[PDB]
């Protein structure tokens, strides 16, 4: 029974009369997210209410708001307030106005300079958590939120690890299946580098609009992931030889030679970004084509 320690990490008062005009934007296995305005103060945060009864090991829900709250960033979405409302958790971010990457992932076609520029921003999310023992092991278009500004930032801290000196390294089969690092399929032990490789995946899709093996079940991806290692891209031809060479070394086999984001925050591909207001326009395409 720690939901003791969870009920004395979140703040008390009725949510339902600090915040008002509730509007769903959002499902998710994790729960359902809602925008609202907080009633004094005015300020637009979104609320992601989690049902308790869906996890079952609430040990993890712990984990994610302190992380949340004790790795405050830039390129992270913030953390605001936590409550329970019966056998359901609120958690109250900051809302960010513009769109998820998947929108523009999947409706868009994303030059590399504008890849570049959300790759940089992911980057330093990662060097920053990676500095702070925190692995997040979900990194994937559908966890970047991007500002009207063209703001970057990393987001769900839901799955995420802390490591230390004494044990560096995870072994719990965590993630999306198409995104998750070779490692991490095969049940090896595995450190910050999963989220590079991560990071790669979401770079394909920023290319094809898909991580490799979408059209198959999840557990076919995940003996694909395991027979194949690094993926192939549909048309490796049609990209820079930077950006090729960036990709592959988010997205080496070998956890030694993989990149840390420290490494990759000075790769040439990052240099040829373009300017954050650069992604605006991505962000209006995706909205009217999503209508
Ligand atoms: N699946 C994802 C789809 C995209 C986004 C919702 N859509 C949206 N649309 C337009 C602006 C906007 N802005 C937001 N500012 C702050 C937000 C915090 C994350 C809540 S969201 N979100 C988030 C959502 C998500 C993230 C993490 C866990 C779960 Cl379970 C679900």
């Amino acid at each position: 029974e720690i939901l003791e320690k969870l009920r004395s990490i979140v703040s008390v008062g009725d949510p339902k009369k600090k915040y008002t005009r509730f509007e769903k934007i959002g499902q998710g296995a994790s729960g359902t997210v809602y925008t609202a305005m907080d009633v004094a103060t005015g300020q637009e945060v979104a609320i992601k209410q989690m049902n308790l009864q869906q996890q079952p090991k609430k040990e993890l829900i712990i984990n994610e708001i302190l992380v949340m709250r004790e790795n405050k960033n830039p390129n992270i979405v913030n953390y605001l307030d936590s409550y329970l409302v019966g056998d359901e958790l609120w958690v109250v971010m900051e809302y960010l106005a513009g769109g998820s990457l998947t929108d523009v992932v999947t409706e868009t076609c994303m030059d590399e300079g504008q890849i570049a520029a959300v790759c940089r921003e992911c980057l330093q999310a990662l060097e920053f958590l990676h500095s702070n023992q925190v692995i997040h092991r979900n990194i994937k278009s559908d966890n970047i939120l991007l500002g009207m500004d063209g703001s970057v930032k990393l987001t769900d801290f839901g799955f995420c690890a802390q490591i230390t000196p004494e044990q560096s390294k995870r072994s719990e089969m965590v993630g999306t299946p198409y995104w998750m690092a070779p490692e991490v399929v095969t049940r090896k032990a595995y450190g910050p580098k999963v989220d590079i490789w991560s990071l790669g995946i979401m770079a394909i899709e920023m290319i094809e609009g898909e991580p490799p093996y979408l059209n198959e079940n999840p557990l076919r991806a995940l003996y694909l992931i395991a027979t194949n290692g690094t993926p192939e891209l549909q048309n490796p031809e049609k990209l820079s030889a930077i950006f090729r060479d960036f990709l592959n070394r988010c997205l080496e086999m070998d956890v030694e030679k993989r990149g840390s984001a420290k490494e990759l925050l000075q790769h040439q591909f990052l240099k040829i970004a373009k300017p954050l207001s650069s992604l605006t326009p991505l962000i209006a395409a995706a909205k009217e084509a999503t209508k």
